[PDB]
């Protein structure tokens, strides 16, 4: 029954992505940076969005090759318009992407960073660098959007527990330490259903992003974002198409999903 949670987070991304492609269109040939693209889970979302150019990039060569394969298959389906795509293997917390890009002067209208940012918080330099790569090639008025664990929700559960661990049948989180939360390098293990992650203090990400002329649009918990986006019936209908609150997800599914927040920043003039 692990479909429903995976599918819920996917609908989260869909609705975030749709909102910001529309904001870009309200301002008047859309170029997108999908940073930490994995296997291509969002490839389909970008086609629906009708964008024109996509750069997919990941630290993991196999995921990158795989995402390129999936993109190609979507190309080779019968009777189909699709963005052009460029695929780059690169550590975006340690290497500059502008030097990897084919077109070294290209611009982006959105950088999408889904379930990736928290890997960069190992140190200042890698956090600043992923952020550099996310923001420095955005056109004025463009967006840096994504999804990451909520540090406040993680610590809170950590401090309600008797151990370094908390979780349910679906997820387990294991910190190295209680009481001590450094800005960079605050490691914890995460398992759903197991790469080591780093805590992302949102007030800090927010300040660090100013360095690249970004201002916050919003930061919403998954539950806040869900409670609001679902008042829209097309959104509801999309959720039904694709498929603590009482419905949609089970109690323990909601504890899993409610760990996350949604964020958006905009490039200033």
């Amino acid at each position: 029954r692990i479909f429903y949670l995976r599918n819920f987070n996917n609908w989260m991304k869909s609705v975030l992505i749709g909102e910001f492609l529309e904001k870009v269109r309200q301002k008047k040939d859309i170029t997108v940076l999908d940073l930490g693209c994995g296997k291509g889970g969002d490839l389909l979302k970008w086609k629906k969005g009708r964008i024109n150019k996509l750069v997919c990039t990941d630290i993991a060569d196999v995921s990158v090759k795989q995402c390129q394969q999936r993109y190609e298959d979507m190309k080779n389906r019968r009777d189909s318009y699709i963005f052009s795509a460029e695929f780059i293997t690169a550590d975006s917390s340690k290497e500059l992407l502008i030097d990897k890009f084919r077109d070294p002067q290209m611009c982006f209208d959105i950088c999408s960073c889904q379930f990736v940012c928290h890997y960069s918080f190992e140190s200042y330099e890698q956090a600043d660098m992923m952020l550099r790569n996310a923001c420095e090639r955005l056109s004025p008025g463009g967006y840096f959007i994504g999804t990451t664990p909520n540090s406040f929700e993680l610590i809170r559960r950590l401090e309600a527990s008797e151990t370094e661990s908390f979780g349910n049948e679906i997820y387990t989180v294991k910190f190295q330490k209680k009481g001590d939360y450094p800005l960079f390098g605050c490691k914890y293990d995460f398992n759903l259903e197991d790469v080591p992650e780093f805590l992302v203090y949102f007030p800090l990400l927010n300040e660090m992003a100013k360095k690249y002329n970004m201002k916050l649009v919003y930061k919403k918990t998954f539950l806040e974002f869900y409670e609001e986006k679902i008042k829209n019936n097309e959104n509801k209908m999309l959720l039904k198409r694709m498929q603590l609150p009482l419905g949609t997800l089970s109690k323990s599914e909601w504890e899993a999903t409610s760990i996350y927040l949604v964020f958006a920043f905009e490039k200033q003039q």
